[PDB]
């Protein structure tokens, strides 16, 4: 079984490297043929990862992992014509709820990525975690069985909706405040901010209820507790659009999204 | 004040949900340690601390014992330090006939509908948060106390109904798979299902002798639902069968093997 990983980024390289250690035919595809300096962890022996451009690949793949930014997806899709066949499993290694409908293939699955890493130039440094949460089906089980030996942790989900939406809420809270406030997590020291955070979470959590998921105020409590231990259109934009889809009243979400739209 | 003894699957689950509303709820075990709790599988992990008997210094108004039936006697001597004379003790166990072992005024058997498992120091809750208790002044007071938690307290007019119903449910499926040393997959044999019915009719005959309205329809529902603590479940029913001088051939045959295993 052949595997391709579109997107030579922090997530893409980390996945591509770990799969090449199990199934070496795993191909990392980018826009240009380049070489990426990769660290499995900080202070690890530097490794060169082969990145082959679209023009270099001549074969179709059974499993394609798209790990580009959510606003970069539309640029990747046209290349799926020659990169994929009819029954190719397409996995979106992206944040938020990706544009699943934009991809004209039968087997398209949204993945919840929990892989922390950064890219500076062509030097990718991985920090921790190798987890990918995907919807449980026959092909995602086959892909799970294939990456048995790799430390890539594939978590098959009965309903990936709950996994997707939970991370949506997590990013909704702390990342919106840190971005708009232009500070670290220490901005949560302000009592007014913490109130906003819960209200912001409750807004998104209210949208999650409308989508049919079992998220209550206790979900907010657990997420707020997580914050004590430390792509807008696809994240906040998605929660916002579904808030209008159900004609909901989410003022805190509306305000955050209004400023994030203004960059 | 509420204290839960036994940091297992049930004990931790009750502890977690009550601590959300009643922060001073104390989870008590043999020794101090940390339990890794999951509200549901694949949910974010949450730590919950446990105090040992040596660490607990005060008495509690309400105590919830959530240990195995065969582990109750080891808990009993500690109750003279963790409780006062007016303390309500709730026995969150399966089976029956163990309320007499607890030397206190307010002892109530709880029909526990809280599913989950404990692997090492990791508790994974599955579904439901229901406790069924006999209705009285103290339980009514306990129900309103935990009204803000999602612990479902169902106050029954006559708890003997729910206790024995759960007894029969345990009697039918456990006994066969336990004696046959196989999974639920053993129920595919026509002889086994017929036997499973006859075993239930035996237990139903014991329940009828105890003054319950159980009939051939009660068995039919359990057979439809179908589509160690043995001394407190099969052992209890067998004991009461002798008390009423009943002829329960299927119950005797099963229990004699289960009893022998334990020796
Ligand atoms: N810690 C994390 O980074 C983290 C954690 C959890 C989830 N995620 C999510 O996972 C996804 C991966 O993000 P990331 O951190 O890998 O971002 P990143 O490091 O910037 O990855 C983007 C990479 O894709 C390449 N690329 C861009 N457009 C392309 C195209 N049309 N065709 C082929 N390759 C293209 C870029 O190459 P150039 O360098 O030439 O632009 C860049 O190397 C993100 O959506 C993120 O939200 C990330
Ligand atoms: N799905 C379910 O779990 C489920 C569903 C319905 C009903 N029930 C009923 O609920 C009851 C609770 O079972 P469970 O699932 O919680 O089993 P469990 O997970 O094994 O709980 C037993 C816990 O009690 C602790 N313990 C044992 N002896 C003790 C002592 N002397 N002092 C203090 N703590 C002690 C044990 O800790 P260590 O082992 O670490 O010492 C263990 O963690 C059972 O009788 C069961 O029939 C269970």
């Amino acid at each position: 079984l052949s595997v391709a990983i579109i997107g030579p980024g922090a997530v893409g390289t980390t996945i591509a490297y770990e799969l090449q250690q199990s199934l070496p035919h795993t191909t990392l595809i980018g826009r240009h043929a380049k070489t990426i300096t990769y660290y499995t962890v900080p202070h690890a022996p530097a490794q060169d990862i082969v990145v082959k451009g679209y023009e270099d690949v001549t074969n179709t793949f059974d499993v394609i992992i798209i790990a580009v930014k959510t606003h970069q997806l539309d640029a990747v899709i046209p290349h799926l014509t020659y990169l994929a066949h009819e029954d190719t499993l397409i996995i979106l290694a992206q944040n938020g709820y990706g544009q699943l409908e934009h991809i004209p293939f039968k087997n398209v699955c949204q993945a919840v990525v929990y892989i922390s890493g950064q890219k500076k130039g062509d030097v990718v440094t991985h920090f921790r975690d190798y987890q990918l949460r995907i919807q449980d089906n026959a092909l995602t089980r086959q892909f799970r069985d294939l990456v048995q030996d790799s430390q890539i942790d594939i978590v098959l989900e009965a309903n990936i909706q709950q996994a997707i939406w939970y991370k949506l809420l997590v990013n909704l809270g702390i990342n919106s405040i840190t971005l708009l406030g232009r500070q670290t997590v220490a901005i949560m020291h302000n009592p007014e901010i913490r109130i906003l955070c819960r209200q912001l979470l409750l807004d998104g959590c209210r949208v999650a209820q409308a989508e049919g998921l079992n998220f209550s105020e206790q979900t907010v409590d657990t997420i707020m507790t997580i914050y004590q231990g430390y792509e807008v259109e696809a994240i906040q934009g998605f929660i916002y659009r579904r808030a209008r889809e159900h004609n909901l009243d989410t003022p805190y979400l509306d305000t955050i999204y209004s400023f994030l739209r203004a960059y």
